[PDB]
């Protein structure tokens, strides 16, 4: 369990994001939830894990564009709960065209959330760590961190350059009581997805998930929220500097 | 937790995968434990697990080297415990020489036990597992699987070979309830590296030295860690983690 | 032999850049050199190169931490030469601190260069090479696009965004007769590494305890740009003494 | 160029091997041919190479599935033609099944030839090459060396194995003047990949170059096969003075069959 531990999770109004916050709110983790939404939407979450966790949960709409704001959000952290122990960065955004067509504004704009973003806040969030004795970094890259797919470039780039960030910061801190791990999933059925599957749709979906997920099966927050409470737990202290590939053989082949 | 599931772990009468044995049996596991030592302690170390855990534990003596036996290992667990969910392959010998110099013996023993023996278990319990429409295959290769070091040419050899099987296994099973993965470990501080340890300064003081070479964390990864990494690929939070590595080795592979 | 090709290197002054122009000129491949320095000391370089192989040499002076910079590099490139066939990336900077000291402004500087260039220069190259029906994009990496090392941490991650944007370049170009690639080189003793104790630096991260040499890495980009490499498209050469096998 | 340097090509006598083999004849090097196949044929080959490019070409037959086979082909490499610089480890197996379908008889001999003759090759090599001060190992892997497919596991272990014993190899002689590497190609249209063809064709009963593009989509986004030539041409480049510092690492050649 992580009672008495603090968790930030970027971006987790919803999706991925908000399963993580989810089970690790279900540890006993004082929660800090960060991204966009509707304010009441927003607000009947953060009430709603609060009174069915027990914990204290706050949100920072923090834009994470900007590292300013993502240096912020994990300070206001410490300064609201008292610690960071947990730092999950999730946020990011996906914009699929050729190199040659792919808007100068949408490459600046994916490296500036998907993986500077996780630079500014792993940066405002070590020293608390260091002082503490303990701190897990918990990136959420994408099989797109170890392995390419045509169209995507700036997400792939991006997300490589946060599995070789997250290994960096493993050995600034290593043995320091801090491990930094990316966990890099397949496909997760946001409603994005849920979209592109629309002959009946588990069909559709079996379909979608062919060409690149071997299990034809997604992967489901839950999953990714257990396995990012994995990573915080005693068991994963010398796991470091790694990536957790969540993604139904996508990587095996 | 895995209350009325079946474990099968190799080499687990002591070490690494003792520790494995324990965790699983500690979330409720039936276990069947397997390797070699002193017989007394081994009633001992399963009968106490069993005491203390409330769950069933065999032993089978089954010599690893061969691979019928292997088979029969995983057959009789089925017919003893009645299903099969985890098997963990986890026996494993090493050998140090220059490779001009490395003894064709230890070659094949190193083959053998460390690579062969995981395809034989595996063969065995497939079928089991797909019937069931649940299984998890964990095998426990070693940062030695993914780099190299100079003069263990047969352990990264076997190792590396773990590693692609395990890969396989995955993509032949993908959707059928079961995922096959390897964890990863680095240096653990069992009592032949305590050898090395002993091998002028204080005792922890030459601890951190031999890591050095290899494990930035400068701590060693326990036999407890490691159950509890088994434990969680064995948890429905794994169900999508297949034909994947996880490393347990301080920094060993980062950099 | 490259006889009738168009090479540009981005960072060819000096160093590795210069390594792999030399060896890609001696080859018969026109070459666009760029990259700071003595604007006479280079024009030497300019001069003494296009002599000493019997090819057209030019030069661009442009800054490519600016996006359009490097995209103008490529589009006069092709209309000083009449084509590019090999696009070379190879311009970077570095910059060491631990990530809580690390200035963002170095931080931004290493990807707009390491990285940034990489995606500008691609995208620059590939309607001509998708159309001339040939093209070699040979991005120079680093062992730090696969592995990492402690206080790098704006180095290792642009090249490891440039091991996967090849990767894409790639499987973009899949069968258009363009391959990318990334040479990912381990120590090479240039000026600022130059500044015996030479083993020992070498001794923690490269086993052969040799340097790797700029005509080495050029002969390794000879080689990706021949009709044997046809089929290597999307992958990392390591020539790293050992780096990555540990 | 490679004048005066000997190489040793285990199954050279088809293939990928022979492609490796003819490229580095091509270059100066004196070659062992060895593998199975016609004897009229191997000899047309071996006395071809030797006449075309003025080297020494000999064939040893040895079968490499058992060790002293393999140590004894190097052994006599070196009686009969002064020195080995060179050593390509590339004959090998394949055999497709489930794991629980796969006979022992099959996981032991692929990984007998496939895996330890390149212990058993290199192992013979090392002494030579490091009193030379020079040596190239030359593994020939797989894209299965790196990731895997159904249906092949003890190739893709034995592939695996290679690859992890190249390194191994690479730390042993790093700073000796000798480097080992491994090549892992995609497809290449060799009687290897024919019978998988074939087997692919009469599966969804279509046609043989239907097949083809079909197996080759699955894997390998170029579309196009990898040729001989062109691993032969890989092989020189490994073997030349450039690549003096690639060492204990793997070059795919594989149209981005690993990029994806
Ligand atoms: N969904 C998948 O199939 C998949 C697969 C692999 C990796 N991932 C990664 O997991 C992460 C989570 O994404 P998701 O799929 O749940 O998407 P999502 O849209 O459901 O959630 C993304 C979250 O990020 C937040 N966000 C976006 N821009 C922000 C900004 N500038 N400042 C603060 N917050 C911002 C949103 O408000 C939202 O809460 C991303 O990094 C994504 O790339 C997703
Ligand atoms: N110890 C480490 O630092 C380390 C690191 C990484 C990986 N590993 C791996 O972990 C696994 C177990 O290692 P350990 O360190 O706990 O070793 P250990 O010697 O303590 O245990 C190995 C087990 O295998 C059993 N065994 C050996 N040969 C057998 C055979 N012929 N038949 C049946 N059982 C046999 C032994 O009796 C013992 O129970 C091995 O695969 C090893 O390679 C160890
Ligand atoms: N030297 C090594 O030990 C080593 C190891 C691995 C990878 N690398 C990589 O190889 C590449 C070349 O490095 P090097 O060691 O030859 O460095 P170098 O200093 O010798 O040369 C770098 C070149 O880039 C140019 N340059 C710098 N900023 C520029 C800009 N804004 N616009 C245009 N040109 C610019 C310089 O003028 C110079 O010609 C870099 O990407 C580096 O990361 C170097
Ligand atoms: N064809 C491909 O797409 C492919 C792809 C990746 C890697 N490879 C690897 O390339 C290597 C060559 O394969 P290929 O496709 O050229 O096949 P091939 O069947 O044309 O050649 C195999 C060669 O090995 C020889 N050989 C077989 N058993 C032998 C034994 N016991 N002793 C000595 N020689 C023996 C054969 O006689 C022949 O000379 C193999 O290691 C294979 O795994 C092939
Ligand atoms: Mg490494
Ligand atoms: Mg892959």
């Amino acid at each position: 369990m992580l009672k008495g531990k603090v968790a930030v999770v970027t971006g987790s109004t919803s999706g991925i994001g908000l399963g993580i916050a989810t089970a690790l709110a279900a540890q006993g983790a004082d929660i800090v939830l960060n991204g966009f939404g509707d304010a009441a939407e927003i607000e009947k979450v953060r009430a709603g894990l609060a009174a069915q966790h027990g914990v204290k949960v706050l949100y920072d709409g923090a834009d994470l564009s900007k590292g300013e704001a993502v240096r912020g959000l994990v300070d206001n952290a410490v300064r609201q709960m008292g610690r960071i122990d947990i730092l999950v960065n999730n946020a990011g955004i996906q914009h699929t065209a050729l190199i040659e067509d792919f808007p100068t504004e949408k490459w600046d704009a994916i490296l500036a959330l998907n993986l500077s973003a996780v630079f500014h806040g792993t940066a405002a969030a070590l020293p608390h760590m260091k002082k503490q004795g303990f701190g897990r970094i918990i990136n959420i890259a994408s099989a797109h961190g170890l392995v390419a797919s045509a169209n995507k470039s700036a997400y792939v780039a991006a997300k490589h350059g946060v599995v070789g960030f997250t290994k960096v910061t493993a050995l600034e801190t290593a043995g320091q009581g801090i491990t930094a791990n990316a966990i890099c999933p397949g496909w997760v059925r946001t409603p994005l997805v849920e979209k592109q599957i629309s002959v009946d749709q588990e069909t559709a979906a079996r379909e979608l998930l062919s060409e690149k997920q071997p299990s034809l099966q997604f992967v489901t927050p839950e999953q990714l929220g257990g396995t990012a409470v994995f990573l915080a737990s005693d068991a994963a202290a010398q796991i470091t500097g790694t990536t957790v590939s969540v993604d139904g053989g996508w990587t095996a082949r």
